[PDB]
């Protein structure tokens, strides 16, 4: 009955994306039907064998019966043993043997042959076959439709082929339900490419072919490629619990392995981000694993600064809570610092009275939560602000610099800094200000800026809107993009080389994804679009091997910047340690003019060699051409 | 700082270890042949003076107070350490020869925490098989799963126990996955030509 589910629902599939879809609301039905059906019988592992079945069936004459009962027996003994999770039929066996006693019977036996030629990968060996095949279907037929214009593509298929319009015919039909054809295609893609991190580097060479697809139609499709076509680039979920679970129970049982704190360093200067996952755990229940993972979590926050005293703090309805002493490196002098972990905010109330108990305001606290529920962001957060308007007490007990609420599952933050400032911050809500001077966040106080939520989130993306009066209506919507590397360092011996192109290349290629969602999601057109890089390593390499290297990679992208209209890209990297703004310029056109400054005092100045605009301050509001 | 370069428990190694060796040596030079022997062997390896040997004949005589404390220190320090540094095993091989009924108990403590020292780390490996199972099987989509599973029935490493926590977890496949690969690693002499999965109306896996 299989074999029948099989012939009957693939060739309605074949039929789906040959264009005889009718364009009607029972389509959603029938393919999705169709669909499941196809993808069931895909699993099921009793398809190979109903087809070998049904040919052996179909030559039961002309039969040597020596081959019959031994493929026969031990597809029998395959059935039996079938609920295995992973048994497939002796393929390679039943080849050799029947080479050995084979060619009268070979050519009436060729159908087997190839049969288990197709079969020899498995039955995910077909997983990955029919879509593969599909894709290239799909991809000659609608990349040769519109390479130009759809006029001029027909005009060249009718005199390329001048002779017959059959496949001019089928063509035109199916393009003619073409969005059906390709929302379906989606579909396909969505509940196999949906989730599936593994995949074997044959398929994504079509799949980069596929991303260059240039319609309103193909837009959802080039979304999904690129979004897929990445994800492999960030697996493993469950899988880094599992190993940051190892390294801390393991090493911190003693915590005196002398390759506890090797580890620890690795943690701490990860290239991966780790804000993902970390706060699953770190409210697990071992209290030295506790502190440890979560002023962890601190350390990798605020990595950027010096801080020069640290203090565990372990409170009376048991809590463990942190406290920082530190200062700024020039960032605009003094500060301490207080992390804690909390499991509900009712709680957080009812212990609240010994947290400033135990406490110029001159302290950064921010407190993590879980927030599984009071799913509204606004009444959530409304509550907070009218939580701290109804007790300011904490601002009585000595004062705090700033208070953020960071509500876990990426985190939503939530910025409240007041002793006279207005309380909750909206250009930092939903992040937390830990690289805040880093991010120059008041070169851009020239705008009205919206948070984007965004995978990956190292890359972190702005939208610019040209902030004008009322009397006038904007003229500017340039996308910029802020990325983050939290990097150890770098020894020298030229191994900076090419970590600059390899990284610098794969995050390019990350931007022009990010740039490629822009322009898929509504998309209106930017001009002076913003690439910040912040190198936390310290090579020693030159600064003219610097200059060669941008040039490099500038150079071997050339009209792929004029398609995403990338306009500026800044970066600094500490070399012997001094500090080395680079700033990038170019107009219309590929010429481009690299501006390299120094930082001297008093209001520190960016200033050149000979470099433009040599003479201004750092919080330069971004100008608004 | 020269105590102070392999940390805090640079020391915990380093002192102990020097106790290790003050025992080792006094009661090394003690048996070799028989007690009056040996203790001429005392008078010719020091001939000259005699105070360290009489300090000596004093150690060994309150020996069994000695042997008992040895066994206690190594109880609580080395008696939970699987981590394992390549300092001290070189004294304790010297240390297992020890070939007297007063040199007995030392012996099985010294000997049975060396052992247990060794490779199997019970929920390491427990966490390593954590691993290799939910890393397989969210999808079971690696392909290179088979390959692992037999490295698991043609394992050098022990495997035998019962894993309660998860052999009740309540993931069909993971269910019907382990527990077939307990019958296989059990039944693994003979030759098997058929198993079926059962499903109970509510949810236990046969």
């Amino acid at each position: 009955k299989l074999h029948r589910v099989f012939h009957y629902v693939l060739d309605n599939l074949v039929n789906v994306m040959n264009g005889y879809c009718l364009p009607d609301p029972f389509f959603s039905s029938k393919v999705k039907d169709w669909v499941e059906r196809l993808m069931k019988t895909l699993r099921d592992p009793s398809l190979p064998l109903l087809e070998l079945q049904d040919i052996m069936t179909s030559v039961s004459g002309r039969i040597p019966p020596n081959v019959e009962k031994s493929i026969k027996k031990e597809m029998a003994q395959y059935a039996s043993n079938i609920t295995s999770v992973l048994c497939q039929f002796p393929s390679q066996q039943i080849a050799n043997i029947l080479d050995s006693h084979a060619e009268v019977f070979f050519m009436n036996t060729q159908s087997i042959v190839q049969l288990v030629q197709r079969y020899r990968s498995g039955i995910r060996g077909h997983m990955k076959a029919v879509v593969m095949d599909l894709l290239r279907q799909y991809l000659r037929v609608e990349t040769q439709f519109q390479n130009g214009h759809y006029d001029k593509c027909v005009f060249a298929l009718r005199e390329e082929n001048k002779s017959d319009m059959n496949t001019v015919l089928n063509y035109i039909f199916s393009h003619a339900q073409v969005t059906k054809k390709n929302l379906l295609v989606t579909m396909l893609i969505d509940q196999l490419c949906g989730r599936d991190p593994t995949l074997t580097d044959e398929l994504l060479n079509i799949l980069t072919e596929l991303t260059q697809l240039s319609k309103t139609t193909n837009a959802k499709v080039a979304l999904r490629a690129r979004q897929v076509l990445i994800a492999s680039h960030l697996p493993s979920y469950e899988l880094r619990h599992n190993q940051v679970e190892s390294i801390f129970l393991s090493a911190i049982d003693m915590y005196g392995h002398q390759f506890c704190i090797e580890n620890l360093q690795k943690l701490i200067l990860s290239e991966t981000s780790i804000f993902d996952v970390l706060p699953n755990f770190f409210y697990h229940s071992n209290q030295v694993v506790r502190m440890a993972a979560l002023e962890v979590y601190v350390r990798r926050a605020y990595i950027a600064y010096e801080l020069n005293s640290v203090q565990h703090r372990q409170l009376k309805d048991n809590t463990c809570v942190v406290e920082f002493q530190f200062m700024l490196p020039t960032s605009h002098c003094q500060r301490m610092g207080g992390m804690v972990s909390f499991r509900t905010f009712e709680d957080f109330v009812r212990i609240f009275d010994e947290v400033m108990g135990c406490f110029e305001p001159i302290h950064i606290l921010n407190v993590a939560i879980k927030t599984d529920c009071d799913i509204e962001d606004d009444r959530l957060a409304a509550m907070f602000r009218e939580f701290t308007q109804q007790n300011k007490a904490t601002l009585v007990d000595h004062g705090i610099r700033r208070l953020t609420f960071l509500v876990a599952q990426f985190p939503k933050f939530f910025t409240f800094r007041a002793r006279d400032k207005f309380e909750e911050d909206r250009i930092y809500r939903h992040l937390e200000p830990a690289l805040a001077f880093q991010l120059e966040l008041n070169r851009m106080r020239n705008f009205d800026l919206t948070a984007i939520p965004c995978a990956n989130h190292k890359m972190h993306l702005y939208l610019g809107a040209a902030k004008v009066e009322v009397g006038t209506e904007v003229t500017d919507y340039r996308f910029f993009v802020r990325a983050i590397i939290r990097h150890s360092d770098l020894v020298t011996k030229e191994a900076s080389f090419e970590y600059l192109q390899n990284e610098g290349e794969r995050l390019l290629l990350e931007a022009m994804d990010e740039l490629e969602v822009a322009f898929n999601n509504t998309n209106v057109r930017t001009d002076c679009n913003h690439i910040f890089l912040n190198f936390v390593p310290t090579v020693i390499m030159d600064p003219s091997k610097i200059e060669e290297s941008v040039r490099s990679m500038v150079m071997r992208y050339g009209s792929r910047l004029w398609k995403l209209r990338v306009l500026q890209a800044e970066l600094k990297i500490n070399i012997r340690a001094i500090p080395i703004r680079l700033f990038l310029t170019n107009e219309s056109g590929y010429y481009l003019d690299i501006s390299l400054y120094k930082e001297v005092t008093a209001q520190i100045m960016f200033q050149a060699k000979q470099g433009p605009l040599h003479g201004m301050l750092i919080n330069t509001p971004y100008v608004t051409k």
